[PDB]
């Protein structure tokens, strides 16, 4: 002393192994191959809740789950809380009702909190009103060799929560309801597109030229081909090539990879849905977005207004998903709050200096390089996005920020594009697709200028794609939504790790490890005293 | 001369750009923003095929597609083959029926083969019996700037086919039927699991320890965390952790990455479906596989026997998907054809030497290292897999090949596992999952031995996973199927590139480039002469 930091836990593990070893020598198999579960406990509850007090069904069913509680009134009567599908069912181990008495005492002695057990017997409702099962037989299906945390645990410490999801799902079962919700969202999306003739496709994740958006790629290497490859930033280009190929409507709900910073709204690998629809424009896509999200909100309320939160309490607000969404222009709203209305060449030097000095006038300065696009981005970010709470379509961005968006049909130096903002966050991005190969090539020129300027987040010229769209590319509307963030919205959480099963965590130190473990037995030891 | 290799093509491109430029100066927009398509040509055909010869409907509809043919009987009568959704509709441009005569002559002169056009007019059926549309108005939606290949093209040369999928989909539209089929397969799978309470989840693609199967990973690096990461070999471990967490039934249809050789059955990035089902064994999973695939075959015939091919012709055979599938044992069939029946310690040296000499006796030798598992793999591969044509369950492999499969409940030195073989190919792999943490750890030991032996395709010990399963892991059945290969089977193709939209191709040389282009104008020039 005072070393040996994770003493009690090691001791407990060793002793548990010893226990299951003794149990195995006694003629009991701790890990049975097959146990037939005749009914799940939600089905159990749904079927036998009609039972009155002291009533016992003649039916014999078999359930199985994780023991979260083990209490006994005597040696002949034990009560177990068996959890399955995030639902609780009581097991009333009554010795007089158990067929094998020896097995009864051995099993009831051996059962440890955390053990996966199975039981076979009669459904009932006790005098206490607790729906239960009285087992004729029972067995341990998988012994727990460590100490399960109490419910709840780690609710504050996000680290230990998201480092050991397999424990968090057990001690914080409510969290499951998030992920379920997520899978609904996805499914909904699929349906909405599948019913419109869209073809769900799969485009390569490994590339040679990262394009489709503005970011920095993960770099890998293929051995046999002896060549560097890049994990995709966006599936945009390939999907467009599919549209050129003759498949009018395509979509992909896939994993995108971006080597950037990690926060409450950014995971290095995330999930988006991108679709492309021939002979459509961003108006049709606006309507489709309103319809999809509005329906998605109505199938959980079912009004198109959703109740929401707001430190960490329950204060209420409302998100208005009623069609139509509010529509504002990127340059017009920026002009309105500025007082001055921008010089006319937005690409020129004059306007660059002007943005540079309305920047200091509002304390919104950009990290190098300070190109027009980046300065405008920090401007729009620190000034108007902070007030975009209700579902809002931010439309008609300039071209120097939109290389893959088609020219606006009425407004000079603007593009046919919108970004959907909800709760100060970008959820969706959509274009009227640029199908002019000449302008596309010159736009890739115009990106090369930027990545010469120091920017390494600009889009490189893809020659194959250029060839494809040079072979005639239909007028098309394009759409991209962040599944993770929409999930965040609908699940009412302000941390993206709440809707990602295994988020990317910084590998904990030896100090953080030592610490954490030391805490674990600090409290174990305190419980022992 | 004789240089300037891609002369005519360059000239054609330049001239086409000049053409659309002149067209734009004449007051016509080559790339209109929005054209409203009132009806698709399959819907068109479905609705107006009832028309008799010389009959004209009073309805006015608007269609749009790609011009694949342009012929004319006179200057007042032109015939276009407009393709949409891999379907042909004739456009009869009759000048007397066109509203804007000037627009008629300008448009009919400007239209080039490959152009995306839109038309608005009356449906009809001509004297020739050809279902058509007589346009009142029309316009070019997107001009084609290169020469589209004739139908068909490249049917032999797989290279140019799979290098430019956007062209192949146009000139070989039948190929589309493959990918459609694929998306059905996937969907089917989803349904089959969704109806059984399975939760469709997403596990990380970026790892720190590659596990779940036996292969070699792609290596990448995260900047902010300053750490090497690995693209997943299999989602097995994480899904298992989800099962430990309390989610009894999970599945993921995702992208797996393996840095290996490329052939007719191997793409560096492929798609698999993995599910895990608590309180099940590999028997139940056998039945589920029979049911799923049998149903999948019955929903395209609808008998459970499928007609198949077999040099490159149409010779017929039959795949028997009727339940039950034929079941053979890994060691018993290997014994039957051997004559001798293996020594009893399969891990020992004696049996190693024995396999080493029944190997030369059948000319089946292994590349270094020649471990027991690899020798047995080359043995089983070159000897019995060559005769597994009909759907066959190859069951009960030894443990030295199955580190994540549970011990067999009756047979020593064997595991509860099967591999589904169809047409000499592994399509599915399934276990009764190992839930014994001690044996799991010792098995990871037993893999470390191999990767010390020279093998770098063995599985490394995952401590987090070990912790998870040490926290009690329910008896579980696991399943993994190759979507790409199943697609190959159902689409009747012997090349995996036929069911992957953008397969990984070796970046063509300067010589291969020069060649290909030179061929293109060799034939263009021959056509000009
Ligand atoms: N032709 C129109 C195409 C529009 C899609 C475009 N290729 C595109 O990728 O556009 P992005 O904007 O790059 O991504 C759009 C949405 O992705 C979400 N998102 C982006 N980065 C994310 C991250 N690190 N973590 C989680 N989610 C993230 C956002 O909700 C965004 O609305
Ligand atoms: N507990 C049971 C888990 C079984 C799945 C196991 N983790 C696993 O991955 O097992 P594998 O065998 O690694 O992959 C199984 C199927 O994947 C297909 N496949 C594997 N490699 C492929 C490739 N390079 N290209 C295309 N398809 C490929 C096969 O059809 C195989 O049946």
């Amino acid at each position: 002393h005072h070393h040996h930091h994770h003493m009690l836990s090691k001791q407990l593990f060793l002793n548990r192994c010893k226990d299951v070893e003794e149990y195995q020598k006694a003629g009991h198999n701790p890990w049975p191959h097959k146990f037939n579960v005749s009914i799940t406990v939600p089905e159990f509850i749904a079927k036998y809740s009609g039972l009155e007090k002291s009533q016992v069904s003649d039916d014999i069913v078999s359930v199985a789950g994780r023991v979260l509680s083990k209490r006994s009134s005597s040696s002949a009567l034990m009560f177990i809380d068996l959890h399955d599908s995030q639902t609780k069912l009581q097991i009333m181990l009554n010795k007089s009702a158990y067929e094998n008495k020896e097995d009864f005492v051995s099993l009831t002695k051996m059962i440890y909190r955390g053990d996966i057990c199975g039981f076979t017997g009669h459904p009932t409702r006790t005098k206490t009103g607790e729906l239960s099962l009285i087992p004729i037989s029972g067995m341990i299906l998988s012994p727990c060799l460590h100490m399960l945390p109490s419910m709840h645990y780690g609710l504050g410490d996000q680290e230990t929560r998201f480092r050991k999801r397999y424990l968090d799902l057990i001690v914080n079962p409510e969290s499951v309801k998030n992920f379920v919700l997520r899978t609904k969202v996805v499914k909904a999306v699929r349906k909405y597109l599948d019913d419109k003739g869209f073809l769900e496709v799969e485009t390569p994740i490994l590339n040679t030229i990262p394009g489709g958006a503005t970011a920095r790629p993960f770099i890998t290497h293929h051995n046999q081909l002896d060549i560097q490859m890049y994990m995709r930033i966006a599936p945009e280009l390939y999907l467009k090539e599919l549209v050129v190929g003759g498949i009018n409507r395509v979509y992909e709900i896939g994993r995108l990879f971006r080597n950037e910073g990690i926060d409450q709204t950014h995971n290095p690998e995330f999930t988006t849905c991108e679709f492309y629809m021939a002979y459509a424009d961003y108006n049709d896509i606006m309507k489709m977005t309103e319809e999809l999200l509005g329906n998605m909100v109505k199938d959980i309320t079912g009004g198109s207004t959703k109740l929401e939160i707001k430190f960490v309490t329950e204060k209420k607000m409302v998100l208005d998903f009623t069609a139509p969404f509010k529509r504002i222009s990127y340059v017009h709203a920026l002009e309105e709050k500025f007082g001055e209305k921008i010089p006319r060449p937005l690409d020129g030097p004059e306007a660059l200096t002007f943005l540079k000095k309305q920047a200091i006038r509002f304390n919104a300065i950009c990290a190098e390089p300070q190109t027009t696009a980046r300065v405008m981005d920090k401007l729009f970010g620190d000034l108007i996005e902070v007030d975009l709470v209700q579902p809002t379509f931010v439309c008609d961005q300039p071209q120097l920020m939109s290389p893959l968006a088609k020219y606006h049909r009425s407004e000079p130096e603007l593009t046919e594009r919108f970004e959907l903002f909800i709760l100060k966050r970008e959820i969706a991005n959509a274009y009227t697709e640029l199908n002019n190969p000449i302008v596309q090539r010159s736009n890739f020129e115009q990106q090369a200028k930027d990545k010469a300027a120091g920017d390494d987040e600009a889009q490189l010229v893809d020659e194959v794609f250029l060839d494809a769209i040079e072979h005639a590319f239909p007028p098309t509307g394009g759409w991209g939504l962040g599944i993770d963030r929409l999930a965040m919205l609908l699940a009412d959480v302000d941390n993206i790790k709440e809707v990602i099963l295994f988020p990317t965590m910084r590998p904990e130190d030896e100090l953080e490890k030592k610490a954490r473990e030391a805490k674990e037995d600090a409290m174990v030891a305190q419980e022992l005293a």
